[PDB]
């Protein structure tokens, strides 16, 4: 008995009538005394229908071009499906009826069957385009991956940015492609049986391009500020559908299977019904199998278990590895020891900090809550991803830190790819590619310049806003033919196979799943019916023989795959090895 708030017939913005009729233009303002919307350079009153709901119907299609005038002033649509010149530009009227999907046989995909390869539609190719893209699906299939997780889509100003200054949230990014390149995309992505996901960012909009306080100021409140603005609020109806409604189409329309939520934690709400919750139920009455996922530091398992979402991206794991490789303590890292019988705890918890103090200077508080409601697939676990990468000053990955070996790094793949939890790989992750992940942007004017001097305040560090910035971080895929880039690759695909073929790696129940470690070795044992495996990471900096680890129950005999490829059961420095 949950009904959706949301009517095609009342939808915000154009929206294509039935029997060729032409389209709907609907708009919400709390303050204009006068209001019309321009189609392709005519001006034309809207009619005022109460509540500050303003409609007109007109006989143009798909293709026509608008904007609405707001006391006068011309001003582009919040609620734009497509934005060809940008986000100060006049919007397309879009017609999600007529691109012909071929993926009926797909129905979406488990979170327990995920392995996540997070894209940046603009960086992954050299092209930077859906359509880029799209080629390299053969090789993500074979590869073992079995989800890409999209960085966010909607619409920023200039011509490249990671996506979380976007402004239009229901515009795909012009630069990227049209509508019915990134619908390509999904269709040919679900043809070869891999799912398709959406990071959104529904706590902040950028700073330029986002017009929702022109139509009215109630969008935002002054009681809390984002990074860019306002915050937004969702005490209102209207603010609330914003994103509920951008939810469904992404799902609904682009046929994406599921959606990464940005910043839950900024998306403040005292509500009742708190918006995850409400966008959990919109999403739901789609009747299909979306799934939701929340970017959460909080250690909050209510995500899961009150707001009804699917999983959560869950850093501890990510930063108890990243200190045990390079010994790093600054920033959110000095939280963190590091080591083995550090990785084996917090692996056991899923995160660490489930209610302890939290010392990091500066953020000082008690951090997180039991985790023992959530199962293995609700914890999203990876050693790298766009923000691990990328707020470094020089954005290097993992194997490029200094004192890090690709030992070491492989055998951190191992043991990622072993866990029952859902894991995350960030693309070139799988070829140990040479080229840093750097934060870049395109704003313009004065904004831009601020940017710039922002980062050079805040840590030679890259300048954002310089082309070179991008094109460094261009994926170069020729180099993972050769090389130790051949030999991380060829290990990832017996890693992802393993996952895939073995009985007993199929476990998703933290019930079966045990760790402790002796000395620096790390070990990570499953049983089920189907029988045992065990993983051991050596993180010393000497040779171990798995004969010589004190373990408290007998270790397995049979020898499945080793980091390094080694014949016997031992372990150089870094490695790791799985029996069974
Ligand atoms: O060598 C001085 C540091 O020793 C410890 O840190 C090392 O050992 C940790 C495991 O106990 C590793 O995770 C870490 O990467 C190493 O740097 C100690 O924790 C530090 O405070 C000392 O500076
Ligand atoms: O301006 C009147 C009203 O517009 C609305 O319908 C908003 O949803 C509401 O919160 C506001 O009070
Ligand atoms: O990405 C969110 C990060 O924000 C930091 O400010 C938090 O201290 C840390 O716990 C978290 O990893
Ligand atoms: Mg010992």
């Amino acid at each position: 008995s949950f009904q959706t708030q949301h009517d095609p017939r009342t939808r915000l913005g154009a929206t294509p009538l039935p029997g060729g009729a032409g389209t709907r233009f609907r708009l919400w303002t709390s303050t204009a005394r006068t209001v019309a919307v321009r189609v392709n350079g005519t001006e034309h009153v809207m009619t005022s229908l109460g509540g500050g709901i303003y409609e007109l119907e007109l006989p143009v299609g798909p293709g026509a071009r608008y904007l609405f005038v707001l006391d006068g002033v011309p001003t582009p649509d919040p609620y734009a499906r497509f934005l060809p010149d940008g986000v100060h530009g006049e919007a397309e009227v879009v017609d999600f009826g007529t691109f012909d999907w071929t993926d009926a046989d797909w129905h979406g995909i488990k979170l327990a069957d995920c392995v996540f390869y997070e894209v940046h539609v603009g960086t992954f190719t050299p092209e930077g385009t859906y359509r880029a893209a799209a080629e390299k699906l053969p090789y993500l299939k074979e590869l073992g991956v079995t989800a890409i997780q999209v960085m966010p889509l909607a619409a920023f100003d200039g011509q490249r940015g990671w996506g979380y200054d976007g402004a239009a949230f229901y515009a795909p990014y012009a630069p990227y492609g049209r509508p019915e390149d990134l619908m390509a995309l999904v269709d040919a992505a679900h043809r070869l049986g891999l799912g398709v996901f959406l990071d959104v960012v529904y706590n902040h909009f950028g700073p330029s391009g986002n017009y929702l306080s022109s139509y009215a100021p109630s969008y935002f409140t002054d009681r809390f500020s984002s990074a860019w603005g306002m915050g937004l609020d969702y005490a209102e109806p209207h603010m609330r559908r914003y994103v509920t409604g951008n939810a469904r189409m992404w799902l609904r329309d682009y046929h994406f299977d599921g959606l990464r939520l940005d910043a839950t934690p900024y998306m403040t709400d005292d509500s009742e019904t708190h918006i995850l919750t409400e966008l959990a139920q919109e999403i739901h009455e789609l009747g299909g199998t979306h799934l939701l996922l929340a970017e959460d530091h909080r250690n909050l398992p209510d995500l899961v278990t009150v707001n009804h979402l699917d999983g959560i991206w869950t850093d501890d794991f990510h930063h108890e590895t990243r200190v045990t490789l390079t010994g790093e303590q600054e920033g959110y890292y000095a939280g963190y020891r590091g080591g083995a019988e550090a990785l084996a705890y917090t692996i056991r918890r899923g995160w660490r900090y489930e209610g302890q103090f939290w010392a990091v200077k500066g953020e000082e508080h008690e951090r997180g809550h039991p985790s023992d409601a959530l199962e293995a697939p609700n914890f999203v676990y990876c050693i790298q991803n766009h923000d691990q990468i990328g707020n470094r000053p020089l954005g290097e990955r993992l194997h490029q830190s200094d004192g890090v070996t690709l030992h070491e790094y492989r055998g951190a793949a191992a043991l990622l790819l072993t866990l029952p939890m859902t894991p995350l790989l960030f693309q070139g992750q799988e070829w140990a590619a040479s080229t840093p992940f750097q934060f870049f942007s395109d704003h313009a004017g004065e904004l831009g310049q601020a940017v710039s001097e922002g980062r050079k305040k805040e840590f030679d560090v890259p300048d954002p806003q310089a082309e070179q910035t991008f094109l460094n971080s261009k994926l170069n895929w020729a180099e993972r033919e050769g090389g130790e880039h051949a030999r991380t690759l060829r290990l990832y695909r017996d890693l992802l196979r393993l996952r895939r073929e073995d009985p007993v790696l199929h476990n998703r129940q933290r019930e079966n799943l045990t760790t402790g470690h002796d000395g620096d070795v790390l070990w990570v044992r499953t049983v089920t019916g189907a029988g045992e495996r065990v993983l051991l990471w050596n993180l010393g900096q000497d040779t171990r023989a798995v004969a010589e680890v004190k373990l408290p129950f007998t270790v397995p005999r049979r020898l499945l795959l080793h980091t390094e490829g080694r014949e016997d059961l031992t372990l150089g420095a870094g490695e790791a090895v799985l029996v069974g």
